[PDB]
């Protein structure tokens, strides 16, 4: 009957014979186990070695597999997906569906997994009580056989599917087979932009409850107007035979101190003309002055619920960590524990680059500690419930949890076409309640959200008022069909810009400003999604954070996203690169568009990471003579881990530094008098930098871990002093084709017909291998390509403005090139002209004065057409021959930083090698500038200035015409980019242009220096 | 939901009509046990959605209805808010639950009384009078069922009336019911003969409340 | 797989290819007699002698009656309640369910009517268009089979439920 029904093409059948959904169980038979969440002898993993096969069909799956081991099965691990073993292959498209839409049908060619596992049930699970299996997660739809027998079907990728295996078990061996398919009606729903993959993903285990059980409970806190008190309130539900002997028990610990408990039989107070639920007790602990949680302060107690006789014999014991804390919207805000949050949230997909979408424990543990150390706060599950772990571990770390379903139907036309639909109501229903009766008890989760990218259908009202109803202690948010429909508490908009409305029709993208004070609007914004984190992005990252502290009802949003969805392939020697979009033979696909991420896939940092850190950091600075004021922006804790150590520099020269303990209440002010700094012996920029630094190592953070930093300019003293006049006067050579100047050791030579630097000697050693020329171009960022779907040739895009305009494909023309001899020095005077197809876009003038010292000093006045696409850069680039160790600068820095992301930085004297002036985007664009840099200092050469600048073994142009870091070839000088002026990066979205005029090189005349010399 | 052409005669004669979906399990201890089980949403809301899909378009349906003696759950509230996103046009009762849940515009008892109250536990009828001015209460009244027309009955239907009168807010209601539910039986001579429960051998029943 | 399936002990399956839901409809192909209201050739009623046989359970029904009229099968008006044709007893109760309240479950002996009906369809609905059955209300469930094919299945004793039949049809009897 299984391959006769194809449930798997009909939105009405998402199970059959699966157990009602619950919060976590381990069914302890001992009290003290339950408490201290030790291991239960009644939950069982079989995780480990599998057998499995792969068909093409569920057609072509022979009828002796029910029965009997296929000899051509392979052993595999699981949880696993089969991609990641190479059975076929993972498929990444964002919007567009990986099969035809045709609801409620799928392709023929379906690819099937037949998982199979033989194991032992010990005869005492089989004497007594129910055995039953559970799934945490199988992609996408799956049927269940136990030892031949047809057990059950399941449909919802990312929520536990149990089955009742008590008849189907005999002591000693026993055989499952579980068939899963790759598509089913299941997939129309879950359209997510990530890699599309099948299997058996998450944990299997089997659980032993008793016949008369725990079958649900609920736990929730209440709290009187000052939370000086609270009432714990629990709900108890059983299954089995109703007996007067029957009591639960509900106790509250704090480590090993009881707090509170309270007992009862079972039988619920009267609710209607029938009535109560005689299978139900709701037990009620008062807890004076409880300890709040939060992501500040994850404080954490234990409740252990207690089926048992009246003279306490235990039956089972089932437990879950519960955190006090209030979740409500008052007055357009939201608060937590009677306080406005400030959201430093993320979404993070769970995505592993060599396991697929299999998570584990460390991986989890490593992403809380960064997202922590990085300032973070807040998660939200994009786009589907967790692994169940992951809530475990943000209740003990403490971060603030959006729970969303797995519910996305982007690729369909409207968005809302199934969703509208009261045929998809069910599908659509069991996606929403199953999560809440599995995730209501976590303190962590602090929002409901229905999914994404659906639109907004009448399906989406009904669950949100489903949600209200049965658990009123949270927010529910969806941001379909404009970001403030009715079924929405929170107005959470994705990619909306602080000061720019983007007015699409019927979904318009109001600047958040002006979105809350829209004639009725009264709810609180938090984004969903924003700051599109790919490739070099995070540009603007600080006008967010500017708005988010000044604006009360703007509280934050969630960055996109946490990490790559990058994976591993291995090349023809077995080294391991980074793959995307397209890499498996996938097609159609979207490219790069996966690697959306603050982190690589191996979960090193980018750069954006630490302008994100720097912007979300809970200590305000402001600076007023000697006096430091320092504000705190935590709402609960004291800063009893923290110190402020601050330096002054002069142009990196260390002046002073000191500490002093930081001792400021939540939401409080402590202001710090700085001694009596000495006056600096020489010319030059006095810096301030203060640092707050945690002394202790926590749960989350090392020692000396730094949490916030500021930056200020103190006193400057200008340079009043000439430099001492040389004797020696450079003499100027001329030919047909050249200018050559010449001082000791030292040449410069000016080809006349380029008019550019062709060569320089040190010695007679060359020191150059391309010309000093200008550059108005650079190797695109994704954010300037601007695709979200690989099919899209948008004209709009910076990339193909600059394209059009020939940009990419202008070639000098030379106007002058004058040499004249003065006093001391000689001048070059050069004139271009950037031209394509009879249109001049560039015009640049210069000046090369070499003088006795033998320092030349460069002007550069650039004029561009005010009618052509404004430029990348203004800047000049060469190859020079020097490959060196190390790059030393006084600017901005260390990390990457670029002029709408450099808040993060600061000026001092940096050192590092070459190599991390490179960084290794997945997709190869412009990387490594560094921005406010007055001096460069590489091998021999000196650049003094004002300047921007890059420095690598890759020239634009190879950045460019590459599509992975791993195919990139070191080239055989070095390419120095020094850019006079540099434009913005973007990111707000990086499917249109992004870049805020303030950052965009629209001046149209263009002024810069610099001084070349040898140290 | 009924035949097809009742909305048409209510129609074309003239009557305000009641909607109502396929929806009651009176007999489940507590009411609500199906009603508030998430999986029984799914049969509950085809119950709902296609009648409104079904009879929208007909101007005598002025209100619809969830069903009747279904407690109050959670599936009660989905539902609701489902018509009201679907339907903005028609007011949505329902008088599960002490008539006055988050599940129905207007409070819909059935049974109330005019003076007197009746403070069963979870789900009293108030006197209609006082259930109108209850603290916070602002909605209209009016009975989804009253003066219980069995055998020798409606003593006291003036009194509703009176009420109805005087109180602006008190907008009437619905007696029940309209026709006895008896059936004919023929005896030994082949002459008719009005029947209710239990005279076809059905055990248990209920006997003359058909009626 | 209709037997071994028991769709009416699972609240999960309320109907297997059942049309969308909508207001009346009658496919008139004159704009006249659309707005007069008049008869519809489009829409013809399927009213009047039926055949009918009564099997106390669904396990009871033989599998020859989904091709072969039943001989012992009586010929009966529909639409009816066929408590009103003697078959068996019409039940009233109240409050309480007439049959253990068992939730999915009904019991075993569970009184089954088998109706069947021979018609001619005109020609030119087999050549093009779409011809449905609508039935207005069966009470409680439902299986429904066309010359011998398995079309679909019903549940809600109250609202319509329509079935597309066009690629079951033939020339002839039906
Ligand atoms: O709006 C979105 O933009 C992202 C683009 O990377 C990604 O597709 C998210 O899943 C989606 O919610
Ligand atoms: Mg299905
Ligand atoms: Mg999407
Ligand atoms: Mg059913
Ligand atoms: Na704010
Ligand atoms: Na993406
Ligand atoms: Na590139
Ligand atoms: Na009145
Ligand atoms: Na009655």
């Amino acid at each position: 009957v299984v391959l006769q029904r194809r449930d798997w093409e009909n939105p009405g059948v998402t199970q059959l014979n699966r157990l009602a959904a619950h919060p976590p169980f381990a069914s302890w038979r001992n009290s003290e186990e339950a408490r201290t969440d030790r291991p239960s002898q009644q939950l069982r993993s079989l995780n480990g070695e599998w057998r499995f096969a792969w068909f093409p069909a569920p057609e072509a799956v022979p009828e002796s597999w029910l029965e009997c081991d296929l000899p051509e099965a392979d052993t595999v691990v699981v949880p696993s997906n089969w991609q990641m073993h190479g059975y076929d292959a993972p498929i990444y498209t964002n919007v567009t569906y990986p099969i035809t839409v045709n609801p409620p049908f799928v392709p023929t060619e379906n690819p099937t997994g037949c998982y199979s596992l033989t194991f032992n049930v010990d005869e005492s699970w089989l004497q007594e009580g129910q055995t039953r299996i559970i799934f945490d997660g199988v992609n996408s739809a799956f049927h269940l056989w136990c030892n031949g027998r047809w057990v059950g079907y399941g449909q919802d990728s990312r929520l536990p599917s149990e089955f009742d295996l008590s008849a189907f078990l005999r002591a000693g061996e026993n055989r499952l087979a579980v068939m899963v398919l790759r598509w089913s009606d299941g997939s129309y729903l879950e359209d997510q932009d990530m890699w599309r993959m099948s299997g058996i993903f998450r944990d299997v285990s089997l659980l032993h409850k008793p016949t008369t059980q725990i079958s649900d409970f609920h736990v929730a806190t209440r709290f009187n107007d000052d939370f000086s008190r609270a009432v714990l309130e629990a709900e108890v539900q059983m299954c089995g035979e109703l007996r007067d002997y029957l009591r639960v028990t509900v106790s509250l610990w704090q480590g090993e101190t009881q707090v509170a408990s309270g007992t009862a039989p079972f039988g619920g107070e009267i609710i209607d003309e029938r009535g109560g639920y005689a299978d139900r007790v709701t037990l009620r602990l008062n807890v004076e002055n409880p300890k709040l949680w939060s992501a500040e302060i994850p404080n954490l107690y234990r409740a252990v619920v207690e089926l048992h006789t009246a003279d306490g014999t235990l039956i089972e014991a089932e437990a879950c960590d519960v955190g006090f804390r209030e979740v409500r919207i008052e007055n357009g805000l939201l608060l937590l524990n009677g306080k406005p949050l400030l959201i430093r949230g993320v979404n993070r997909h769970e995505h592993h680059p060599l396991h697929g979408q299999v998570m584990d424990e460390q991986t989890m543990v490593q992403d809380i500690l960064l997202m922590k150390q990085n300032n973070f706060n807040a998660v939200r599950c994009s786009h589907y419930p967790n692994h169940p772990l992951w809530y475990t571990l943000c209740d003990r770390y403490g971060l603030y949890v959006v729970d969303e379903a797995n519910i996305e139907t982007h690729g369909m036309v409207p968005m809302n076409r199934l969703t509208d639909d009261p045929r998809w109501l069910p599908a659509m229903s069991e996606r929403v309640t199953r999560m809440v009766q599995r995730d209501r008890n976590h303190p962590s989760v602090i929002i409901w959200s229905l999914g994404t990218e659906s639109g907004h259908g009448a399906n989406h009202d009904a669950l949100y008022r489903w949600i209200k109803s049965v658990d009123p202690s949270r927010p529910v948010q969806y941001e379909g069909g404009g970001a403030d429909t009715t079924a929405t508490d929170i107005i959470c908009p994705m990619y909306a810009r602080v000061d720019e409305d983007q007015p699409f029709p019927a979904v318009p993208k109001w600047s958040i400003k002006k979105w809350l004070s829209l004639p009725g609007e009264t709810r609180p914004l938090i984004l969903c999604e924003y700051a599109h984190a790919m490739g070099n992005s995070l540009g603007g990252f600080a006008k967010y954070w500017q708005a988010f502290r000044q604006y009360p009802r703007l509280q934050g949003g969630f960055v996109w996203d946490w990490v790559d969805q990058s994976l591993i392939k291995y090349d023809e020697n077995g080294n391991p690169w980074s793959a995307y979009g397209g890499d498996f033979g996938d097609t159609p696909n979207d490219r790069q568009f996966c690697m959306n991420g603050l982190v690589f896939a191996d979960r090193t940092p980018h750069p954006a990471l630490t302008e994100a850190k720097h912007q979300q950091q809970f200590f305000q600075f402001r600076l007023s003579g000697q006096t430091i004021e320092v504000t705190s922006e935590y709402l609960f804790r004291h800063s009893d881990n923290e110190l402020l150590h601050w330096m002054v520099a002069l142009d990196g020269k260390p002046l002073a530094s000191g500490e002093v303990p930081l001792d400021v209440a939540p939401q409080g002010k402590q202001l710090i008098e700085l001694p009596e700094l000495p006056q600096p012996e020489s010319a030059g920029q006095l810096w301030l930098t203060v640092r707050v630094v945690q002394p202790n190592a926590t749960a989350w953070s090392e020692a000396g871990h730094i949490s916030a930093w500021q930056q200020w300019r103190l006193a400057e003293n200008l340079s009043v002093t000439l430099p001492a006049a040389s004797h020696a006067i450079p003499h100027l050579t001329t030919s047909e084709m050249d200018f050559c100047i010449e001082l000791g050791n030292k040449r410069w030579q000016f080809n006349r017909q380029s008019g550019f630097l062709s060569q320089m000697w040190i010695g007679d050693k060359k020191q150059l291998l391309t010309p000093l020329r200008d550059q108005f171009t650079r190797a695109p960022l994704d954010n300037d390509i601007g695709v979200s779907e690989a099919t899209r040739i948008d004209p709009n895009a910076w990339v193909e403005r600059w394209k059009a305009a020939g940009h990419y494909q202008a070639e000098a023309a030379l106007l002058q090139c004058t040499a004249d001899t003065l006093a001391d020095a000689v001048l070059i005077t050069t004139a271009h002209a950037w031209q394509h197809q009879g249109k001049t876009l560039f015009i640049s003038r210069k000046t090369y004065r070499i003088d006795g010292s033998g320092q030349m000093a460069i002007t550069v006045d650039v004029e561009v057409a005010s009618d052509t696409p404004h430029p990348a850069r203004i800047g000049l680039n060469c190859q020079l021959a020097q490959v060196a160790e190390r790059v030393n600068w006084l600017g901005l820095g260390p990390q990457e930083n670029y002029p709408d992301r450099l808040t993060a930085a600061c000026f001092d004297r940096w050192d590092l090698p070459l190599s991390d002036m490179y960084t290794p985007y997945v997709f190869p664009s412009e990387n490594g500038l560094r921005c406010g840099t007055r001096e460069l200092n590489y091998g021999p050469h000196q650049w003094r200035g004002d300047f921007q600048f890059n420095i690598s073994r890759y020239s634009q142009q190879q950045l460019m015409e590459t599509s992975h870091r791993h195919l990139l070839h070191a080239e055989e000088g070095t390419w120095l980019n020094i850019d006079g002026f540099h434009m913005g990066i973007g990111g707000d979205d990086s499917w249109s242009p992004s870049v805020s005029a303030e950052f965009q090189l629209s001046a149209g005349r263009y002024h810069y220096q610099l001084v070349w010399c040898q140290k």
